[PDB]
């Protein structure tokens, strides 16, 4: 039948998607800005569709409840037909790949350590061998799931520590994790995706840093419902944008051109 | 119908696939060793297929002749039905994605600069601004195609330099490029994939190094003919192996555990 406007699901997470300061004077997609807003515009331009940015209702990326078998988050919105495409910092994982389609990665990343400057930690092994410096992750998402599911000795030890540490080492949002690092006088380290770690390192008050190698090597992908015709074109668009250098340009724009730490 | 042995196409390129020193005393898949040999075994274990490693007849990765429209290399073997899967350091690119299926990446990489130690070059921009130190790429493959197709000023300038430089700055094999760096007294720099650059930096006589940031960010993928049923399972296997840390283990095994430079 006739073309329809493509429903995009995304999530408010700086610098990927933010409401503009003047959003009340704007309408529709123009209310938002960020890396994923720019990426959505480029994908739509190359694929020739009109689209509407919507914000995922439950604030989650995507996981399946073990009891009800229901998928939540942006993955769920795709699985249940509430959105046509997810354009967000959504990690390509096996369990998600089984239920939705993903483009090839538009950004590479790995789990990483954020410390307050001066914290005597250089690696995941360092954290795992001690408890004076508490450490944790988001309470939902692929970083938490990495530790929960790991059979690698160091990361399994870290997960056992995280589950049993008091007070809770988990946080609900990136902002909460960053604030906790900044306010804990070196006694909290935050495990988060390297992309986000790099972004925060260039934000005032310039008191955090990424330390150590990444713990894994993953990618973010554009997601569509399994079998959706849109998937092929969107994937070719990601590859084209990468080959043209435009994904690198967008990362530089949102991470470094605007950096606040010199 | 009944299960059939899966025909794998690959290419002799160290450390991905090499003939064992004692290969004459061995048969079948046991004649070969390397990262991609180990990876093929893990993929087959997880997917439950038997397979035969074969070596691509024409020694190429995969490109389409502009006049005849015929695909060569491992891509061609898939397109024309001569192999069922390609397991090799095969870069995911747009033009290839249009004709074959690719798994999500099993290895990340970018184009990079190899110098003989002491060469006064730190970046692609450095190379592009001069001619005393000649520089080039393989005469076939995705690294050459990156420069040929680039509309980025620095890389377009480098391509124009490479096409017009005398004597020819192109090489036919990785070994030829490495040898040329080693024998040219600092007057040749080799543009190659970062993975390979890192491998060579750990090989005697320990006289090369990787310099500068990568020029792009790409991945190697396992390839199957478009629409092949094997593609889904193989892709899930790559993701599982990545999530288990086994791809990192294989890279360490073939790059660093065996490193010859300390
Ligand atoms: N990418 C993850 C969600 N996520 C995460 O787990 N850790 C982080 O530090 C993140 C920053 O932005 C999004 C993030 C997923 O897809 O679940
Ligand atoms: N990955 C490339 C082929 N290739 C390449 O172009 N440059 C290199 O330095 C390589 C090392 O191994 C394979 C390589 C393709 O798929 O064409
Ligand atoms: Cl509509
Ligand atoms: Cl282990
Ligand atoms: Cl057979
Ligand atoms: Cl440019
Ligand atoms: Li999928
Ligand atoms: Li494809």
């Amino acid at each position: 039948g006739a073309n329809k406007t493509v429903v995009v699901t995304t999530i408010l997470e700086s610098p990927y998607v933010m409401m503009k300061k003047n959003h009340e004077m704007l309408e529709g997609n123009e209310r938002y800005e960020g890396y994923c807003v720019d990426l959505a515009a480029e994908i739509a331009k190359h694929c020739g569709f009109k689209y509407k940015l919507t914000i995922v209702g439950d604030g989650k990326y995507g996981a399946r409840d073990a009891d009800t078998k229901i998928w939540n988050g942006m993955v769920g919105e795709l699985v249940y037909g509430k959105a046509d495409i997810a354009i967000a910092p959504l990690t390509i994982t096996l369990v998600r790949e089984e239920v939705i389609d993903f483009s090839k990665p538009f950004m590479s990343l790995g789990i990483s350590i954020m410390i307050k400057k001066g914290t005597p930690i250089e690696s995941a092994e360092d954290l795992s061998k001690q408890t004076e410096i508490a450490y944790g992750t988001l309470d939902s998402g692929s970083t938490k799931e990495f530790f929960r599911r790991s059979k690698i000795a160091v990361f399994d030890k870290m997960w056992t520590y995280m589950r049993s540490a008091e007070p809770s080492v988990f946080v609900r949002t990136t902002a909460e994790g960053v604030a906790r690092v900044r306010k804990s006088k070196g006694k909290y380290a935050y495990l988060l995706e390297s992309t986000m770690n790099e972004y925060i390192e260039q934000r005032k008050p310039c008191d955090t840093m990424k330390v150590g190698g990444n713990l894994d090597s993953k990618g973010y992908g554009i997601a569509t419902p399994k079998g959706s015709s849109l998937g092929n074109a969107v994937n070719l668009a990601v590859l084209k944008l990468n080959e043209q250098g435009l994904l690198d340009k967008l990362k530089n724009k949102w991470w470094y051109d605007k950096g606040e730490c010199g």
